[PDB]
């Protein structure tokens, strides 16, 4: 339980994993998404006394052989006395012995298994010679990548050595290192070490279920670096795996060199991972450049979250390679409506639904401008789907335009035919009315943006706004009594604050002809109420004021805050409405500098 | 001070090293071994207002040409301004511009600015794309090992991104990142960007100064490889580095194969880090396997604890080299009394002037044992130096023995004729009297290991030791009883714990009659206090009571506590008396298995 030279085998719930250390004071921290049972004993080779905690009493160390035995390891004890190694372990000189653990050699082939009981002389004094080294090496003397001369002509064994402490030969976890003995140290691994496959490439050209993959390896001349030396990991699809994919799409790709050769370069990565290296999430860089998330759940290997590993840990001298039931795609080996995620599917439906999915060809460049689902309320799927069609004609365009072109005051043509001005500010960026979320993706074809409301293209600009409603009549007159008809009707970039009537008739219409007086004061009143540029409250930053300059020259001050805009500290009544040529925010009462 | 959209610039003190960033809550730690100093502003665009803490007010982003004057680069922008790239700036797109800032300019050589204002259309505007890319990228997007095609002529942009944060274009550092603008992103640089060189291999050739480290290159086939694409760190001793060797050693290194080899593997780096990417201390793995220690004091880069760099950062395609004032050289490249440290001096001395230097040839293997610095008294070094002389070759070695290839009970033989037990506990290793420490290290001609205190190999065996005692006359007179003289005689090895005549004093020579008149119960009793092998207490682990089979059959304990060796919870009262044959232990009473 607790005390000196407590040690824990914690095996992983509802798996045959198995992690032995010494009991420290915080390892119940879970491992590949489960907790673990645990159980406590003396270290082996130390003992407990009577009236005392823990195991204050050591016994002497023994050698290798004997050792085998102290570590719980009667298998490979026999094995080594039936090919005459006992002696050799027991004699003159230090080694160390990786020592497969009984439930290792349950799971060794039993044709295997009986075919080195066969030969006790030559194959298994081989074998066993092949877990072996020449010197004593404790596992912090195994240094992540090294390749070390076994006792059996020279094999090299191929070391790896985690953060997390694991440590591997040949991808065989160690699970009790560091037994010290006269002769030598012994490590328990789970695992029987087996011959190391020729390369990663032999074994793809060698493979039948590999048959699809190792053809397209061959179409993207991938697959003669995978015979060259290295450290690889890589996730083989089957070819289940490719029979699992829509018709026509593993030909699109195949048909396409960058697509094919950007598919290959994401099932590999550039360092060895073993299984056993994994306790959890983590993400990996692969030969494409995008990564790929790999973790655990149970003693099943997730792949971005999903698990597609059955057969693991095939070892070659270049590297490692895991079977994988499904297909990795990266986003630049994927169409554009491809590239559309959970909140997208109604979007991507839509355009499916509606006849646009046909018209995104793999020869072109498209862009999708793509509404999150909650953008989409059932007033809106209410109208007749001929105008939504219209209305998603919006959100497509036929030039591909990535996140990183986009540039303030950028016109884009839909493939409907209308235009969309693009408002870039410093924390945001919107189109037209809507503004773009983080989430953005460039696929082969095109590339997708995530907005959170659909983009709907003004059609009235700031003068037949204002004489559409009768609340802005007065204000209007001034407008047009200050010669600005002509910039409200001609295009343009503008935001504009527009009192209502009821701000007039505060003054009583008394101060109208007080202020009709002057021609030169209703000039700077009423440019007070104009700026150039169109700015939206909905691309400000929350809580931050905003200093800009009017076209009077005096400043006006903006901040959002709870989604409502609020000019010079006063709460406009409607906010953000747009125009062709600017912007419109109504105000209770009338702007003045101050 | 504190406050919304507060920023603040450190320079480190002592340093031009100028690092900013938004004020958090934490970065009062020191960068490479010094404090800062700190400028707290607004960030710029953000502004003050009245009565408000921070800044809470922010103004409108502009173009990158008037984000070079917002970020505070006047010469950029000027320069800018010359060559007519503001109105590209100022346009339609999206521009990544990588602005060196003032002090930047003033660091660029004078003869290469007037060079540059020579011609503003050409050659001005070709360096200022240089710095530029055609797509907006925030430091996020920025990722290590990305080569980026610039604005001229697709020159490659060389990005490394770093987990400390530092970003780097050219091994250039980015100051202040990521100041958004409507026509793309502003960072600004703490150097002016220059032509990337050929290779690391075509800089070494063409170098003068390395014309030394060069030839060693092509004495190990080493240099090739450094013609290669990849991404090295270099650190390039210079001439003056191998002229600040001692004679006749660069002649050994380089006259033997595998320690030229090693030694120009040992100044090579297998990933590049810039300057400017080390805020302190780290390990790296070169290409020899062992590890340097990189840190930085000031803005001097240091190595291995020693500041050798003086230029820094030469940036060619396939890395960067750093030239350094000393020679790196591997344990695994020098000879063996070269791999003594600090503590060994005394006795890297005395082999010296004794004469026993000259007797470590570069032909041999050879292994050192030797004793720290406080292993030698004042009482030892005033023996006659001969004699010392005689001491000193028991510590040396004919063959070269590893750490990982010593085992319990072998032999070693001294140079000096003599031979040297080797005793492998669980926790310890100890020969003869004295225990190792760490620190071991292999050499290219031997090993060297660190001890306690000095060997002193036993000249006594237990009988003689035995005899030689008038305190223990009736022990021994048992010991014979019991016929075991001719075990005492012998060589083996043996723990025998000796009672005091004191002890049997106790008895008043009564019961010497009394069990004198048992034949059996004499032998159980003294074969109780012989046990086989030899064990010590400097060997035992500190607290640990240790099980050991006496040759009786019976148990008995063995706890070393504050160098006090404790035999069934009996504290002893000499202890670890080494003889040839075995170890002595005089207790205080005559012991029983109980
Ligand atoms: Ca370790
Ligand atoms: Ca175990
Ligand atoms: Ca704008
Ligand atoms: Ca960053
Ligand atoms: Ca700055
Ligand atoms: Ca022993
Ligand atoms: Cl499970
Ligand atoms: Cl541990
Ligand atoms: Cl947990
Ligand atoms: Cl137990
Ligand atoms: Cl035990
Ligand atoms: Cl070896
Ligand atoms: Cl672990
Ligand atoms: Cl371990
Ligand atoms: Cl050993
Ligand atoms: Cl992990
Ligand atoms: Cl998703
Ligand atoms: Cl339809
Ligand atoms: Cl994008
Ligand atoms: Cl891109
Ligand atoms: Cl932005
Ligand atoms: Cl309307
Ligand atoms: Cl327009
Ligand atoms: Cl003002
Ligand atoms: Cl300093
Ligand atoms: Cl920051
Ligand atoms: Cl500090
Ligand atoms: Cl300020
Ligand atoms: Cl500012
Ligand atoms: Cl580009
Ligand atoms: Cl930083
Ligand atoms: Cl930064
Ligand atoms: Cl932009
Ligand atoms: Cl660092
Ligand atoms: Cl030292
Ligand atoms: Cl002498
Ligand atoms: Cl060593
Ligand atoms: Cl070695
Ligand atoms: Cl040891
Ligand atoms: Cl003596
Ligand atoms: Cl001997
Ligand atoms: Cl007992
Ligand atoms: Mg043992
Ligand atoms: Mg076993
Ligand atoms: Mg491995
Ligand atoms: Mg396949
Ligand atoms: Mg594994
Ligand atoms: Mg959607
Ligand atoms: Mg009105
Ligand atoms: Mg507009
Ligand atoms: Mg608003
Ligand atoms: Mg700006
Ligand atoms: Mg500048
Ligand atoms: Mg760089
Ligand atoms: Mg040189
Ligand atoms: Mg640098
Ligand atoms: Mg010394
Ligand atoms: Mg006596
Ligand atoms: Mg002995
Ligand atoms: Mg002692
Ligand atoms: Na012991
Ligand atoms: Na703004
Ligand atoms: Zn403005
Ligand atoms: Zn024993």
């Amino acid at each position: 339980d607790q005390g000196p030279n407590v040690c824990a085998l914690q095996q992983i719930l509802g798996t045959k994993k198995k992690y032995f250390s010494t009991a420290k004071n915080w390892y119940k921290k879970s491992i590949c998404g489960q907790k673990t049972t645990v159980l406590y004993e003396c270290c082996p080779g130390y003992m407990r006394m009577e009236g005392m905690k823990g195991c204050p009493a050591v016994l002497p160390i023994d050698h290798v052989y004997g050792t085998l035995g102290i570590v719980g390891a009667t298998t490979t004890q026999r094995y080594s006395d039936a090919s005459k190694l006992r002696e050799e372990i027991e004699g003159k000189g230090s080694f160390t012995y990786f020592a497969p653990s009984n439930e290792a050699w349950d799971n060794l082939d039993s044709d295997i298994r009986r075919g080195l009981e066969s030969n006790v002389n030559v194959e298994l004094l081989n074998a066993l010679h092949s877990h072996m080294i020449n010197k004593r090496m404790l596992t912090k003397d195994l240094k992540n990548g090294m390749i070390i001369p076994s006792m059996y002509n020279n094999l090299g064994l191929f070391i790896n050595h985690y953060p997390n402490g694991v440590v591997t030969v040949n991808c065989a976890r160690i699970i009790h290192g560091n037994q010290i003995a006269t002769n030598g140290v012994v490590h328990v691994i789970d695992r029987v070490l087996t011959q190391i496959g020729t390369s990663i490439q032999d074994f793809i050209e060698a493979e039948d279920d590999l048959s699809s993959f190792r053809a397209a390896a061959i179409t993207s001349d991938i697959l003669e670096a995978l015979g060259r030396d290295g450290h690889f990991t890589l996730f083989a699809p089957t070819n289940e795996a490719f029979e699992k994919l829509p018709r026509g799409v593993l030909e699109r790709i195949m048909g396409d060199k960058v697509a094919s050769e950007a598919l290959m370069k994401y099932h590999i990565l550039n360092t060895l991972q073993c299984s056993e290296s994994i306790m959890g999430g983590a993400v990996f860089e692969t030969l494409e450049g995008n990564t790929i998330e790999i973790g655990c759940d149970g003693d099943s290997i997730t792949v971005n979250g999903i698990k597609m590993v059955n057969k693991k840990d095939i070892v070659t001298n270049n590297g490692v390679i895991h079977l994988i039931d499904q297909v990795l795609i990266p986003d630049s080996a994927k169409q554009v409506i491809e590239l559309a995620g959970k909140q997208q599917t109604t979007f991507t439906d839509l355009v499916a639904q509606l006849g646009l999915a046909s018209a995104l060809r793999p020869d072109g460049e498209y862009t999708l401008l793509a509404p999150v689902n909650n953008a989409f309320s059932d007033d809106t799927l209410s109208m007749d789907q001929r105008l939504l069609k219209l209305i998603l004609q919006n959100h497509i365009l036929k030039v591909k335009v990535g996140l990183n072109e986009l540039y303030n005051g950028q016109i884009l043509e839909t493939i409907g035919g209308k235009q969309l001005r693009v408002f870039v500010y410093r924390t945001a960026v919107c189109i037209e009315n809507s503004c773009m979320e983080k989430g953005s993706k460039q696929g082969r074809n095109g590339a997708i943006h995530i907005f959170r409301e659909i983009i709907k293209p003004a059609e009235k600009s700031l003068h037949e706004k204002l004489k559409q409603d009768k609340r802005f009549s007065t204000f209007l007159s001034l407008l047009e009594a200050a010669d600005l008809k002509e910039l409200l009707t001609q295009p343009g970039d503008w935001t504009l604050f527009v009192p209502t009537n009821d701000a007039f008739k505060g003054m009583t219409s008394e101060e109208k002809e007080i202020l009709i007086r002057d021609k030169n004061a209703l000039q700077n009143i009423i440019l007070y109420h104009l700026t150039p540029g169109v700015f939206i409250g909905k691309g400000f930053e929350p809580g931050v004021t905003n200093i800009l300059k009017t076209t009077q020259g005096s400043k006006i001050f903006l901040k959002e805050v709870n989604d409502t805009l609020l000019v010079n500290e006063l709460k406009s009544k409607e906010s953000d409405i747009m125009t062709t040529n600017g912007v419109i925010h109504v105000v209770d009462k009338l702007l003045y500098p101050a």
